[PDB]
């Protein structure tokens, strides 16, 4: 018998000693080898509330994430607090690794095994396990990559659907590729992405068909971001070290939802100076290495702010971008709580 808790939970992965990348560096110091043989235990006619919205896991990932970057990714110039520190800039090896979240003894990692659990209420199917699954920490704006997927609906998360100043985070059961390349052979700072239309607007197509069981069957728009800085206003994410800022208009358009199948290429550039999502202040970073630099990933989750003040209009607008890098974690944390053995 148990109930839910706090505590502080520890890290395991399958860090590589030898590795000079830097997850592999951070979780070899901070992290223990995994479980080869873990435990996973059904409870029988349990039924657990969850609350992803609620659910310290996340606090402590957002805590480890930050420290991994803080000790792995030191830019030249750092503008912080109205001070500036100047430092050596190396250009390093980065690939995110898969961290399993565990808890301490006494304590015990609940599991929401419901398909279809939106993160918020009653859980059916709960089983109790030692550590999470591994996620890969990875950073990003409006859209989230390499992440785990709904393994049924397409599932709408949010604390509060009816305020608009609650993210929503749309959870895909299909994955869709984005492939990033700056090219090896002008301009060493542009780059760009390049999805499948015909996948990427059926996938969007469902993301709306979804949208509207939740909003009264009212007309869904989707709009580009109404302003702010550009950490938000694109993808933005961490490709092989570099900083790609990647502008999504094209993928959240809907007259496609015209022969519009083929090959969707979003512009990219590549920034060295940026707006650390830490929320700390400016960082400036050494010129992109040399070479073809290339990240494929999979589209596993779409962040969205819901406009405001649409009551009165029979459409409801959509514009990507989630306000804050917790919901990221909170995409792959939801369906765990921790509770305290009695
Ligand atoms: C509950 O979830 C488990 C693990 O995901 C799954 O294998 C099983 O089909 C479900 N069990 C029940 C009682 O439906
Ligand atoms: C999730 O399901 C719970 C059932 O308890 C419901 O109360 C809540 O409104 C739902 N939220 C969304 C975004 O569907
Ligand atoms: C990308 O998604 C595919 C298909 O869903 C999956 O098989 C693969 O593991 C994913 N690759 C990652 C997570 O890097
Ligand atoms: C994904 O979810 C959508 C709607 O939520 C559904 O129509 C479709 O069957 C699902 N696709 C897969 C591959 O499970
Ligand atoms: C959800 O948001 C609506 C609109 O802001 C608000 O009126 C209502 O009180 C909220 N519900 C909860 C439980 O906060
Ligand atoms: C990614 O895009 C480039 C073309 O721009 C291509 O060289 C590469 O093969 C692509 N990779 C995949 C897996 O599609
Ligand atoms: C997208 O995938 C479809 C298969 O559903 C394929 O027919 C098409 O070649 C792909 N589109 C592009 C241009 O990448
Ligand atoms: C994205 O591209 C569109 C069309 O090319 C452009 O008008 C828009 O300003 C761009 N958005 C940002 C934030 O750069
Ligand atoms: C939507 O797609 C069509 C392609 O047929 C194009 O005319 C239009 O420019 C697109 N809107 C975008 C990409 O913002
Ligand atoms: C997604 O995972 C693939 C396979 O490990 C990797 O090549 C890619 O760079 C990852 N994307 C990001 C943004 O980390």
């Amino acid at each position: 018998v148990w109930k839910d808790a706090d505590t502080t939970l520890f890290c395991a992965s399958d860090a590589k000693a030898h590795e000079t990348e830097v997850h592999n560096v951070w979780a070899t110091h901070a992290c223990v080898p995994t479980d080869p043989n873990p435990q996973e235990i059904h409870l029988e006619n349990v039924t657990e509330n969850f609350n992803m919205w609620k659910n310290n896991m996340v606090e402590q990932m957002q805590e480890d994430v930050i420290s991994l970057w803080d000790q792995s990714l030191q830019p030249c110039v750092k503008l912080t607090g109205g001070s500036v520190i100047k430092q050596a800039c190396p250009k390093i090896s980065f690939d995110p690794i898969p961290i399993h979240y565990c808890t301490p003894a006494g304590y015990v990692i609940l599991k929401c095994n419901d398909k279809n659990f939106n993160g918020t209420g009653p859980c059916k199917n709960v089983s109790s396990v030692q550590c999470t699954h591994g996620i890969k920490p990875v950073v990003s704006t409006q859209l989230l990559l390499n992440g785990s997927l709904a393994e049924e609906e397409i599932i709408i998360r949010s604390e509060n659907l009816t305020n608009n100043a609650k993210t929503i985070i749309v959870h895909l059961n299909k994955s869709v590729e984005i492939n990033c390349t700056r090219p090896s052979n002008g301009d060493i700072r542009k780059a760009y992405c390049e999805i499948n239309g015909t996948k990427w607007n059926k996938v969007l197509k469902q993301v709306t068909e979804k949208l509207k069981e939740h909003f009264n069957n009212k007309t869904i728009i989707f709009q580009p971001p109404s302003g702010g800085d550009l950490e938000i206003t694109m993808h933005h994410f961490n490709c092989r070290g570099e900083f790609f800022y990647c502008n999504t208009t094209q993928l959240f358009n809907n007259t496609c939802i015209k022969g519009c199948n083929g090959t969707i290429t979003l512009p990219c550039k590549i920034k060295q100076i940026i707006n650390m999502w830490q929320g700390t202040g400016q960082a400036m970073y050494a010129p992109p290495i040399d070479g073809k630099i290339n990240c494929v990933s999979n589209i596993t989750g779409i962040l969205l702010t819901r406009d405001g003040g649409a009551n009165n209009t029979s459409n409801e607008t959509f514009r990507p971008g989630g306000g804050n890098i917790k919901d990221n974690w909170r995409s792959e944390l939801y369906k765990y709580k921790v509770v305290q053995i009695e």
